[PDB]
């Protein structure tokens, strides 16, 4: 295919912004280590025997390629064009290519490390297409391309879980699987040689880039009265009064649509003002729940809901928010305050979803009779009933952009809980290994496992092309609308820009939605 | 379905059938009455049932053996899933469909 | 097909001999019963803990036609044309067929049976062609078609045996395999309907129809000495001496060939002379047996061999023979003396065979040295060796056409111990059952097996044509030789006939070796 | 084969390999004797083999189920027919091949 001395590809970042689709290229350099030593190894929780904990699996030799955040592939400035003019976008074709590998060994002697080249040494490259292996992407694990072009990023490993039990201690049963990636064709690659392969996304719905304007109980002309007449009361001769629904009855007026299904939150004060928070209590005692076999582990985020209440504006739901810390390498070993972590704000589906630590609504509790008096109580959760409606949860540049939708029977609205587009056939993974160069070998030929290798890495360019396609944002608003903008003021570096020190830094999150539209 | 298998909104038809009256004698006079008297009877045959089933193969990566249904009865008077020694027909154990493995 | 006034199949019995062919037709009037009445039923051993006698499985409802002796196919005048004037027969192709079918109820009021037909009712046929159930033709047993043409035979019941294991009498394991046969497809017969199928035999060796007229060790010329020098003494020097083999010295002559392998059997006098028996003892106790499994079983008969040394003449060698009661139909409750028995005499394998009881012949036990002197003693059963030549046992006019040869990785010789011809492919058995007809169903529906039918039983008549290819006896012996020939003189019945109340009478086994070919 | 298998007159070659011996430093001044100096070498690379199995089908009339090879090693510290926690590969159990049934 190819020489030592000529690059087997070019660097490509750019947008491309034409018609109702958006082009988005991005190039980066990544290294990839020799993991585990060229062994698969069994993983499991160990002696742990907390069921909540305990797991089952195998790390691998392989690393891989994970691109599913969205500012791997969208510039700030890109994803500002994004939000501001477009209702809508969906992923719709991918391109991805690995190219200019460099395979490199390293020989320490006396505490000194020498690397060199080497130049016949190969890496190993396949996508797994038919969805054959545990997918561990749509998980929103580190491990993903650094969203600035100029840094490199070493690859993560592979591993997965597999079905465990829980008899003192975590075990294999005959239900787990193991997978060699060795059993799957590869292409191997020297310094000449490139890799490429392309995906096409399912058709999925747009996701939904503005906010309504409009709230569902207020669909109504102002101007006109209802003519439906509800139940109002019972007099003290006990007999029942109804009450024409007129123009400002808000609370009475019959309607067509309800609001989402939701669960129950615990609302915390993560910011300034309002009313404060209870002392020293925990989510894992009192936050809402999974049971899962014999297992229990807290259900985060749940279907989106809206954030908060006007008036009580610094509160959060606890568990519907997405954190992800301004500082991206801060150490997970100690817990951070509000001001170390961006909190996703979800209040544009106030108008359709209900706000997360609110109940449902009320529902009467009993059957009244003369000597019955009627009862009723708050509904905290509830599920789907006919004639709800409700948006998801928004899309963040720093978000993740797809899950795999489990291979099931059944399903309800399989849109992903933490965002993003929910896939029966995601793009597929893509495997990459430092081919094992064994050591010297002895001379007199002995029966032993071969535990002898020369330390090998590799590096190189990868290209990804996304193509989307949009939905233009159509609207007879007469009033100017809101719109993302640099309101950052005086800094001692660019927002979403290196720092003095090289470190690139985007401390806001941002959503998808500003432009609006009517229910 | 809850209690398992294919839910259908154009489900197989119902196939009825009867035993066609065969009158008794009638009276020689004529009588306005309802018609009570039949010649009993019973009729016999056979019914051949085809059924098409569509499959999907198992395509799986997995290194490791699987789980399978086999028969691990052991000794018995009779074998299983067969007739005993006075011709009943025994099926003693359920059987389900989930053996193989698949990744969520 | 056809009413209930016609005739669905015509008479047919000749044979019809044409060139190197002889084609055989026999037509059999059959009965069938009810068998089990309509069920399957696991059978056993019972409660019997001797290991040697216990077996599982399965009787059927169904019956099946047994056409497996030659005296079905041949009338004894035909067998005398076969066996005067040929040297080899073999199977060649067969049809079968099944017509002018009756189906009847049996009705029993007060002790009172009483016949009908029933127009509507149905037997079922099939056969089974890729040897997909238990075979159990080819193991010499009862309910074959009577050899004479106008003599009615019931049909069999069906049943076979599989896997068992000895705990506290017999059980089914794992591998023990039950066969419906409903579950196979079979086609029904009213009584205008009729069936047949067609059959071709596989290629397989001709039977030898001749003796040899030469013993193996006679096979020099007289009239020359060898020239060869063969070891003959160690003199009282100790030096070793050589002999000429000369025309004479037959015992010390080198040889090409040697006598086939062959077990020992014990002798018995069977007959009037000779050296008398040695009293009360049971070939149980002192027989040759088989281990197989954790059973023990006696071999008989084991290859042929020659029957007995002439001024022996009445002696037989015990397991080797086929018997044969005079009467077919005498009770096997009590045993018989040789009066009452036919035994084959298998002298025509003597040139090639050597005698059951003889041993092999003598072996050296030994290496002798100056203080060792040479022993040597009887070799009794000897396997097979290179330069071995034998024959296969005779085929008898009452004796077993074929038997399928066992599906197995290796064979040696696979020509059956009872004689006959050994296939591969055996001709399918041919199963017919009385389609149950159900009786008065209840008229208040009851969730219940149903247990009752209307006795039915069924008859017709069946068409046996088989072909046969003959090789035509060629020799230039120019003195007479042997000819199977009457000599039973007078009789108060014809032999090979009927006697005066009807029975048919074949008092005299016929084999087919009269004709002499040089070895 | 009395050790299993498939007896060939015609088995498959062997497949011989070697390192093309590299010699070393030669003398400037020419001498008599053996070559006994050479450069320590030793090669690595990939091997694919690649095999074609002829196969005969199940056909069998049996009612009853037959017997399976399954997994029933129940609970483990490490897949079976898998690595362990240190990467060994582990086949504890002989698998022949005599599970389906025929008759005689």
């Amino acid at each position: 295919a190819d020489g030592v001395g000529n690059a087997s590809g070019n660097w490509h970042c750019d947008s491309q912004w034409m018609g109702n689709t958006v082009i988005t290229k991005t190039t980066r350099t990544w290294v990839l280590p020799s993991y585990n030593n060229h062994i698969y190894k069994a993983i499991t929780s160990g002696t742990s025997q907390d069921a909540n904990v305990q797991y089952a699996g195998y790390s691998t030799p392989w690393g891989y390629f994970d691109f599913n955040r969205f500012h791997c592939h969208f510039s700030p400035r890109d994803w500002q064009r994004l939000i501001n003019n477009h209702w809508g976008i969906r992923p719709k074709s991918l391109k991805f290519k690995i190219f200019n590998v460099q395979v490199k060994e390293v020989t320490t002697q006396d505490q000194t490390k020498t690397i060199a080249n080497n130049l016949t040494s190969t890496i190993q490259v396949f996508t797994d297409d038919e969805h054959q292996l545990p997918y561990v992407l749509g998980s929103a694990t580190e491990g993903t391309m650094p969203p600035f072009p100029s840094d490199v990023y070493a690859l993560p490993q592979y591993g997965y879980c597999t079905m465990h039990t829980n008899q003192n201690g975590a075990r294999f049963n005959d239900r787990s699987a193991f997978y060699c990636l060795e059993y799957f064709p590869s292409q191997m690659l020297r310094t000449g040689n490139n890799f490429e392969f392309t995906f096409d996304f399912e058709e999925v719905p747009f996701h939904s880039m503005f906010a309504h304007s409009q709230d569902l109980d207020r669909l109504m002309n102002p101007l006109v009265d209802q003519y439906l007449w509800n139940f109002n009361e019972v007099d003290s001769s006990r007999n029942a009064q109804f009450k024409k629904a007129v123009k400002g009855a808000y609370g009475t007026m019959g309607r067509n649509w309800l609001p989402g299904p939701k669960f129950l939150d615990q609302r915390v004060r993560a910011y300034t003002g309002g009313t404060d928070n209870y002392a020293n209590w925990n989510i894992w005692s009192n936050g809402n729940k999974v049971n899962l076999k014999d297992r229990q582990y807290l259900l985060q985020p749940g279907p989106v809901s809206a954030t908060y209440t006007e008036g009580e504006a610094s509160s959060l739901p606890a568990q519907n928010i997405l954190g992800i810390a301004k500082d991206p390498y801060r150490s997970g070993s100690t817990t951070a305050g509000i001001s170390d972590i961006m909190v996703t704000e979800e209040q544009e589906v106030a108008p359709t979803n209900g706000v997360g630590w609110k109940p449902y609504g009320r529902t009467v509790t009993n059957e009244q009779n003369t000597t019955t008096a009627p009862t009723s109580s708050d509904l905290d959760v509830l599920g789907a009933l006919p004639g709800m409606v409700w948006q998801n949860r928004d899309i963040y540049l720093q978000g993740p952009i797809w899950a795999k939708i489990p291979k099931t029977d059944g399903k309800f609205h399989p849109s992903p809980n933490l965002g993003g587009f929910g896939l029966h056939n995601p793009p597929p993974q893509v495997f990459i290994k430092n081919t094992p160069v064994p050591a010297d070998p002895p001379v007199e030929y002995v029966h032993q496992k071969w535990n002898s290798y020369i330390t090998q890495y590799s590096t190189g360019q990868c290209t990804v092309e996304m193509v989307w396609e949009l939905r233009k944002e159509n609207s007879k608003r007469w009033n100017p609308e809101i719109q993302f903008t640099s309101n950052f003021s005086n800094r001692t570096s660019i927002m979403f820009a290196p720092n003095e020190t090289g470190g690139y830094v985007e401390d806001r999150l941002i959503g998808t939605r500003y432009l609006t539209q009517n229910l």
